[PDB]
């Protein structure tokens, strides 16, 4: 009827787990960095470990799971996926840890390093996770440059699958009901009758743009969520970054085209920004430009940066550690 979803999920004891310190809160939990250590391996994961604040919580549980699930069913280049679940008083989930953190906070703290090559690469890699995740027929309904993390400043992936939801063999549109909305990310259709497909994604990827273009703007700042869905109506739309020239602004725009199938596909998204790439002054203007530089793995404190030298012998990153 529909494929199999064969992937594996891992139970993974928490005596493999160490060095266990607080990336950031919530109201939901909690988000840590530790080493994940499989029994007579002699590797070290660097992972992030997600909880909540308590597993009392029947829904709290459940959600988290729903999210395990989802990315436990990924593999891409430019999608963060599961390692594995910790069963505690609390269910954690286990995954590579993307040292440098969310996109937006990123782009925020370093705009004055931010070049037009990574701007448009980013784009690129954002559309290719977003491709692959349309291959696999789920729509993510949160896309934001908050949930693209970031590996190196060369490599990001998209994660934060808490909303992400399946289409059926034969099926189009998700009609969702209820709950906390990323209003100023969404289509207009979704914010007005929960619908939701690879198209309203499409969406949520030209605002995560003018986040990046940007540098970290915050969408129709000052604007209620409750005056979105008019203002939309009106066909007011986010207004041309600085640093954008038109064809960059033109996709963006094109994203946000009332008409669903007017909007660009990711795999075009993809050819579009990868041509832009060849060639990135002509598509960015940023003063200074050609002079930037961000960190790159081959650099000394690239891996000291991150690691204590007590592990640094044999830690090994999620991306190069496999199992059949
Ligand atoms: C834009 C703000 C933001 O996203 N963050 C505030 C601090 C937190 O930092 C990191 C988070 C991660 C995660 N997060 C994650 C998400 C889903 C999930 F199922 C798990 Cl197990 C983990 N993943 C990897 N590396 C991170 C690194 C962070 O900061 C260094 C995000």
């Amino acid at each position: 009827g529909e494929a199999p979803n064969q992937a594996l999920l891992r139970i993974l004891k928490e005596t493999e787990f160490k060095k266990i310190k607080v990336l950031g809160s919530g109201a939901f939990g909690t988000v840590y960095k530790g080493l994940w250590i499989p029994e007579g391996e002699k590797v070290k994961i660097p992972v992030a470990i997600k909880e909540l604040r308590e597993a009392t919580s029947p829904k709290a549980n459940k959600e988290i799971l729903d999210e395990a699930y989802v990315m436990a069913s990924v593999d891409n280049p430019h999608v963060c996926r599961l390692l594995g679940i910790c069963l505690t008083s609390t269910v954690q989930l286990i995954t590579q840890l993307m040292p440098f953190g969310c996109l937006l906070d990123y782009v925020r703290e370093h705009k004055d390093n931010i070049g037009s090559q990574y701007l448009l690469n980013w784009c690129v890699q954002i559309a290719k996770g977003m491709n692959y995740l349309e291959d696999r027929r789920l729509v993510h309904r949160d896309l934001a440059a908050r949930n693209v993390l970031v590996k190196t400043p060369q490599h990001v992936k998209i994660t934060d699958f808490g909303l992400a939801k399946l289409l059926g063999a034969e099926e189009k549109e998700y009609h969702a009901e209820g709950g906390k909305v990323p209003i100023k990310w969404m289509a207009l259709e979704s914010i007005l009758h929960r619908i939701y497909t690879h198209q309203s994604d499409v969406w949520s990827y030209g605002v995560t743009v003018w986040e990046l273009m940007t540098f970290g703007s915050k969408p129709y700042d000052g604007i209620p969520a409750s005056e979105i869905s008019s203002i939309l109506e009106k066909g007011e739309r986010l207004p041309q970054p600085p640093i954008c020239t038109i064809d960059v602004y033109m996709i963006m725009v094109k994203c946000w085209m009332i008409d669903a199938d007017s909007r660009p596909k990711f795999r075009e998204l993809i050819i579009e920004f990868s041509k832009m790439a060849r060639d990135p002054q002509r598509y960015l203007v940023i003063q200074g430009d050609e002079r930037m530089h961000l960190p790159s793995p081959t650099d000394s404190n690239f891996y000291r940066a991150l690691m204590d030298e007590e592990d640094m012998d044999d830690v090994v990153d999620a991306d190069e550690y496999l199992i059949p």
